[PDB]
């Protein structure tokens, strides 16, 4: 499915910054009023600061739609993730934590349970064509595959992987790889939808989530739009 | 490297048939002479019934050349290779025997040494992008993926694999994939060169040899100017 998403600075819509105005809630609806079945937000002001995790503003969105939202930005700690879930998200999304404590996010898994977590990963190719995880696009490589590190939760029930390509638009053997390999897997993408024809790019791959935000904020296409190319 | 090929039937050099002369060894010797530094023989005589290998054949090409050569063409028991090594061949190269008996091929490594032999293998990607093997293209698949096969010789030290990719010329992510994933083989690659460009569009995967047999058989370029362009 298109998972349309937005990032949050203190209430503020932004793009990867350009501000686009603080009406997060009223821009959710149409997306979730065109057929969204998901949706995504970014707390990038949780990610700088877990103590201005913005619990209430989350809390507002996701009772104004009628589609689960996954949730990240940050999340450090079993209670980052209690308290997302308590403020109604469905899906809470684990960046950094995930690379770098495992046996700790396998006990979330634990807790939690697999249908309440995505795993976020940062993948740059490198010269050997390795797919090597990185916490973040201006650091270096933390020193473990893709693969490696899928391996490591797939004993915990792993059902939901996100993946951003950031040595890359899309306008793809990447994704058909990881796919295929793990079919027990519903992988997402993200990043390099910059026209309704990097959509159509990723059908076929396996990918079976495809996160949209910035293509939507800046007009090129609509919601409806993309999931009618999706959908084919 | 780049590893010129000669298919032979009953004395004939022929391709995959059109039929290029009874003069394999003048064909063999001026290959050497641009600096090839490793040939590539398939027996299509005993690959058809092992009672005709072109054992005294493959006897007299081998003495006359000054290079190692790897052959192969139903290659189906211990004596098969044992006969081929004896005869002077540096390499046997396995193909359906290594699939249909991998315990038995494991007991081959042991008792011959890796550096002895080389696995073939032709590929299929199917329709999720899983790269199946299979040991003819006129054969379905045997239901086991390229890596698993590997994975299963590299506890006897797996070094030289030979890969065929008959789903698809070349002008390159199947061999990149299997590459980066097993830097400890050198991976050739056969089949898909059809002109001087395939050869530059398999520089940069990780392929350690490439296999030329009819481009340099039609006249399209020599083996000095692959082994130029491969060295770039
Ligand atoms: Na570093
Ligand atoms: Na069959």
């Amino acid at each position: 499915m298109i998972i349309p998403a937005l990032d949050l600075i203190d209430g503020t819509v932004v793009r990867l910054q350009r501000d686009y105005g603080n009406d997060p809630l009223p821009r959710l609806q149409d997306y979730a009023a065109q057929g969204a079945g998901v949706l995504h937000l970014v707390d990038l002001t949780g990610a700088k600061d877990p103590a201005k995790r913005q619990i209430p503003l989350i809390k507002t969105l996701v009772a104004g739609v009628n589609v689960p939202v996954q949730v990240g930005g940050g999340v450090r700690t079993e209670e980052d993730v209690a308290a997302l879930l308590k403020a109604g998200v469905a899906r809470v999304v684990i960046g950094s934590t995930a690379v770098k404590s495992p046996d700790v996010v396998k006990g979330w898994f634990e807790r939690f349970g697999a249908q309440a977590l995505v795993l976020a990963l940062d993948v740059r190719i490198d010269e050997h064509g390795t797919k090597q995880v990185a916490v973040s696009g201006w650091q270096e490589n933390s020193g473990v595959s893709l693969e490696q590190l899928v391996e490591t939760y797939l004993p915990v029930g792993l059902k939901h992987v996100r993946c951003t390509d950031i040595s890359r638009t899309l306008a793809v053997s990447l994704y058909e790889e990881v796919c295929a390999r793990y079919p027990q897997i519903a992988f997402q993408s993200s990043g390099g939808i910059g026209d309704i024809d990097d959509i159509a790019a990723l059908r076929g791959t396996g990918v079976r989530g495809v996160i949209v935000g910035r293509a939507l904020l800046e007009g090129k296409f609509t919601v409806k739009e993309a999931i009618q190319c999706w959908q084919n």
